[PDB]
C-alpha cells in the first residue's frame, strides 16, 4: 500500500508557468472553442460583456448548447492530464488535458465556469485574485453543485458550501445568488456551458490585449497589426473562419455568426492526390503494428471491454491498411487572394499549421505561387504540441513536409498553368500591377470571372448542412435557408447530405 | 491557507498522464536536455559531464547521465522538485536561469520514459526516483515520488516513517536501473566532493525504427540527431556538442560530453569587426520605467502583507536595486559582426538572461532576398523585464515585443551594414578575398593555407583556462590549457573592448 510515500503537487505559480505555453491569443481562445466543439455544440456565441470595474474593462464570454457537465466531471476539470477524449475516432480535439486551463490563464487573471446538464447547476470559481490577496499557494477551487429545478444547494458539507458561495460572491464579478442564478439562466435548454474570463491581460500601454472598439463585429489583436500579417493572425474571425476542416457548428462572434469556409470547397481547379506518404505506409503497417501492441497493451491493461474497444480499432487499424493508408492531400489555386498560400495543415480538423511554404514555394519564384493545399492528419501519423500549434515530431513533421512538396510540384506541372502561361493565368483572372501581394483588380468583368470557377457553398441554420447554391447568403452575411434554396433537387431539409467530387492525380 | 479553515474545498491535483502532456511542449531534444543544463549552471557547478552508460537490458540500450558539482540539493529543497511551479529562483538580479520551477520534468520525459535523480549536499544522500514505468506497472494515477534521505557519513537511513523508507527503497531497488543497495551507494559515490546531482534518464523514446532517438554511435565524441543529416541543417540543430557551445554568453563553466570538453565559445568575440550599437529601443526606458513602477509597486504588494518578513525585506531589497533599475535598465546592446569563417550561419542570436532562446533569426535587410547583409550576426542579451521565454524556453511569449525588439534589430543591421561600408567597396570583392569563390551561397570555404591565415588575422583566438575558468586572449594543448602557458591565474580578467556605433 503507496499510501505514505510523496505525491507530486501543484502550485499557485504553475498556472502562469502553464499559460506562458500560449505565444498565440487566438491560439488560447480555440482551447475554448475546442471544448465546445467536443461538446458536441450548434453554438458558441462569444458576445464581450462590458463591466468597467474589472482590468480591461470588459468581460469575455462564452456560451453553449452541447452536453454540458456534471458533478463528477466538473470536479474532473481541475485534475490535470485526466481526459476522458481518449477513445475511437471521436473527433473529441482535447485528448491531453489542459486546454481550458491554459487558454483561460493566457487571456485573464482569472475565470469562472457556469455550467448546467440534466438536472445540475455547476460553478466552478478559479481565481488567481482569490490567492494572491489571500496567500494560498495551492489551487483551491470552490464548486457548489444548485440543483435545476428548485435551485437549492445540493452537497453534503453545509459549510463547505456557505465558504465556496462566500468566495464566489466576494470575489467574483457577480455579488450574489441572484445575479449568478440570472447567469445561470443564460444557458436556456438543458445542456450548456458559460465560460467567463474576467480581469483581463493588459497591453504596456493600458489597453486591454483583445480589440473590441475597432471593429465591434470581431475580435482583433490590441497591436496596431503592422501590413504584412495574413489575415487569420489579427482577427479572430478569419481565424475562426478556418479553425476547422469538417465545421458542424456556428461561430457567432459578438452575436454575428462568422462566414465558415471549408478551404479546399473554394478553390481553382482542385485535384486531390492519395499519397501513401512512404514511409506512413510503413507507418501504416506500424500503425497496424501500435494498434496492435497498443491493443496488446490494452489487452495487458484489460486483462476488458476497452482492449475489445482498441481490438476494433485495431482491426479498423487493419482497414486503416486500407482507409488511413493514405493522407489526402488537397491542392488548388486560390485566385481571389494569391498571396494567401502554402499547406493548411489540420490534425483531426484543428488548423495547427498554416500558410506554410513547402516545396518549389520554399525558393523564390511563381513556382507553386499561390497554390493552397491541406491534410486532414488523423492522431496517430502526428500529434500535436502543448499549445496545439506544433507538432511534436520534427522528423515526421518534415517528412510530411518534404512530401507534400513534391506532391505540390506535381500538381503544379500537372495544371500546366506555367505551360500556358503563369502571368497570363494571372492576369485574365485579375493581378495586373508589380508587388506579388497587391489586391486584385474589381472591374465588374473580373470579379464574375473569378467567380464562375470557385463554387459557392452555405451552411444552413436549423440542419447545419452545406449546400452548393448558385447564389448566397447566410444561416455578416444576411439569412438564407434550405426552403428558400433555388434549386430543384436540394430544396428540403431531409435531403440527403451532398459532397463535391473530387477529381485526382497519381504520383510517379 | 486556511483563515476560514479552506481544508475542505476542492484543490486542483496533478495525474499520472500529465507527465507526457507537459512533455510535449520540447519539440526540440536538444532544448530538452538544455534545460538539465541550465539547473547545473544554477547550481554554480563548475563539470557537467554527461557520460552515456551500456546497460542494454533497458529500452534504447544505453543511459543517459548527467553528473555536476554544484550546490546540490537537502532533503527539503530536493523534495520541493516534485512541487510543480515552485521555483525559489525568483531574485533580485536573477543570475539564475529557471524562473517557472519546470526544467528536470519536462525536459527527462521528453528524452526518457522514466528518471532518476541523486543528490548530496553537506550530510545528506538524496534520490528522487520518479518513474512512469511504476505507474504503468502498478496502476497509480496520482503522481508517487519515493525519496530515501541516507546521511553522507554513516551511509545510515535518516527518515521519520521506516515503513515509507522500507516501500521507498523497494521500489527505488526493483524498478531502477540498479537493484540492491550497493549499486546505489556507487551511484553516490560518483559525485567525489560534497555537492552534486546525477541525474539519469533511464529507458528512452525509440525512435519508430526501433534505434533511440539521440546517436552516440556515430561520432563518440558527440550526441547527434538519431536522424540524417539534409543539406541545409544549422550544425547547433543536429549535434549537441555545437549547440552546447553557444548555449550561453557568459560561459563560466566545462561541458564534457562524453569524457570530452567542448570548445565553449563567445559569438560576441569571434567576428570581423565588431560594432556594438547602444539601442534605446525607444520603449525599453519607458518599459524599464513602467516595471520599475509595477515591480517597485508589486514589490509593495508582497511587503504590504509581510508587513505579520523575510520577503518584505527581500522586496524592499529588490525594490532598491529595482530603484537602481531606473537607471541601469535602459538600453540593450546589440552587437554585429560579419562570419568570415563561415558566412550562410547568420542571423540574429537573441540570448534571454544569457540562455540561447532563439537561433539565426533573419531580421532586416536578410528577410529581403539579396546579399544585403549577406553574413552579419548578431546578438543581444535581453534581462528579464524587457521580455520573457515561453514554457519551452526556445520562444518569447509576448508577440508584440519580440517583433518590435527584431525590427530594431533589422533597422540596426542595416546601420551596421552601410557603417562598414563592405558593400561600398565590392562585397563579391569582400568574400573573394575571405576566400568564398563559388557559385552557391552555402558552399563551404576555400582550404588553401593563404586564405585560411587571412581569416585568422582578423578574428582574435580566445582560450578558456582549466582551474579558474577565466578567458584569456593568448597573442600573435586545445583540449587542456592553464594560464601559465600565454600570464598567471591571479591576474586580473581581461575583456575585449567593444567598438561603439551610434544610431541616428
Ligand atoms: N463546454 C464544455 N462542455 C462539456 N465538457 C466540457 C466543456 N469544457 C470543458 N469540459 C470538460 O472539461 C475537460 C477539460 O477540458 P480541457 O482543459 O480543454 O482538457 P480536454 O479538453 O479534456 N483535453 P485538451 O483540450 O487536449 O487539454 C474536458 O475534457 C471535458 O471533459
Ligand atoms: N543540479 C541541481 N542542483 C541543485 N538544485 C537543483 C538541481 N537541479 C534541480 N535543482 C532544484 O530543483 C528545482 C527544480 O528544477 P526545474 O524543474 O529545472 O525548475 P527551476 O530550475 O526551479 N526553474 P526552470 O529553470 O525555469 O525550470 C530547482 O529550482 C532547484 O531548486
Ligand atoms: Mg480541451
Ligand atoms: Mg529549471
Ligand atoms: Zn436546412
Ligand atoms: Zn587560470
Amino acid at each position: 500500500n503507496y499510501s505514505s510515500l510523496n505525491r507530486a503537487q501543484l502550485t499557485f505559480e504553475y498556472l502562469h508557468t502553464n499559460s506562458t505555453t500560449h505565444e498565440f491569443l487566438f491560439g488560447a481562445l480555440a482551447e475554448l472553442v475546442d471544448n465546445a466543439r467536443d461538446a458536441d455544440a450548434t453554438r458558441i456565441d462569444i458576445y464581450a460583456e462590458r463591466r468597467e470595474d474589472l482590468r480591461g474593462g470588459f468581460m469575455l464570454c462564452f456560451l453553449d448548447d452541447g452536453a454540458g457537465m456534471d458533478p463528477s466531471d466538473a470536479a474532473s476539470v481541475i485534475q490535470f492530464g485526466k481526459s476522458a477524449k481518449r477513445t475511437p475516432e471521436s473527433t473529441q480535439i482535447g485528448q491531453y488535458g489542459n486546454g481550458l486551463k491554459s487558454g483561460s490563464m493566457r487571456i485573464g487573471k482569472d475565470f469562472i465556469l457556469f455550467t448546467k446538464k440534466e438536472d445540475t447547476m455547476t460553478c466552478l470559481f478559479l481565481s488567481r485574485t482569490f490567492h494572491e490577496e489571500e496567500g494560498i499557494d495551492e489551487v483551491i477551487v470552490p464548486l457548489p453543485t444548485w440543483n435545476a429545478r428548485t435551485r437549492e444547494p445540493v452537497t453534503d458539507n453545509v459549510e463547505k458550501f456557505a465558504i465556496e458561495t462566500e468566495l464566489i460572491y466576494k470575489y467574483s464579478p457577480f455579488r450574489t445568488e441572484e445575479e449568478v442564478m440570472t447567469q445561470f439562466m443564460k444557458i436556456p435548454g438543458d445542456s450548456g456551458t458559460l465560460v467567463i474570463i474576467f480581469n483581463l491581460k493588459l497591453m504596456d500601454n493600458g489597453e486591454p490585449e483583445l480589440d473590441i472598439i475597432s471593429n465591434p463585429r470581431d475580435i482583433q489583436m490590441a497591436e496596431t497589426s503592422p501590413e504584412g500579417t495574413k489575415p487569420e493572425r489579427r482577427s479572430f474571425r478569419a481565424y475562426a473562419a478556418v479553425l476547422y476542416i469538417d465545421p458542424r457548428m456556428r461561430i457567432f462572434i459578438h452575436g454575428h455568426k462568422v462566414q465558415t469556409k471549408r478551404l479546399s470547397c473554394c478553390l481553382y481547379k482542385p485535384r486531390m492526390y492519395k499519397y501513401t506518404s512512404s514511409r506512413f505506409k510503413t507507418r501504416a503497417e506500424q500503425e497496424v503494428k501500435k494498434a496492435e501492441h497498443v491493443a496488446r497493451i490494452a489487452e495487458e491493461k484489460a486483462r476488458r471491454r476497452e482492449a475489445d474497444v482498441k481490438k476494433r480499432i485495431k482491426e479498423a487499424k487493419q482497414r486503416a491498411l486500407k482507409e488511413p493508408k493514405e493522407l489526402n492531400f488537397v491542392f488548388g489555386v486560390n485566385i481571389e487572394h494569391r498571396d494567401l498560400d502554402g499547406m493548411f495543415i489540420y490534425n483531426c480538423s484543428r488548423l495547427i499549421k498554416m500558410y506554410e511554404k513547402v516545396g518549389p514555394q520554399l525558393e523564390g519564384g511563381m513556382a507553386c505561387g499561390g497554390v493552397v493545399g491541406v491534410v486532414d492528419v488523423p492522431y496517430l501519423v502526428l500529434e500535436p504540441t502543448h499549445n496545439k500549434q506544433d507538432f511534436a515530431d520534427a522528423k515526421e513533421y518534415r517528412h510530411l513536409l518534404r512530401a507534400m512538396g513534391e506532391h505540390l510540384a506535381q500538381y503544379w506541372k500537372d495544371i500546366a498553368i506555367a505551360q500556358r502561361g503563369i502571368i497570363k493565368f494571372w492576369d485574365e483572372f485579375g493581378y495586373l500591377s508589380a508587388n506579388w501581394n497587391q489586391p486584385p483588380s474589381s472591374e465588374l468583368r473580373y470579379k464574375r470571372r473569378r467567380a464562375m470557377e470557385i463554387p459557392t457553398t452555405i451552411q444552413c441554420d436549423l440542419c447545419l448542412k452545406w449546400r452548393t447554391l448558385p447564389f448566397q447568403l447566410s444561416s455578416y452575411p444576411d439569412t438564407w435557408v434550405c426552403s428558400m434554396n433555388p434549386d430543384p433537387e436540394q430544396d428540403r431539409c431531409e435531403a440527403s447530405e451532398q459532397k463535391q467530387k473530387v477529381p485526382l492525380g497519381t504520383f510517379r
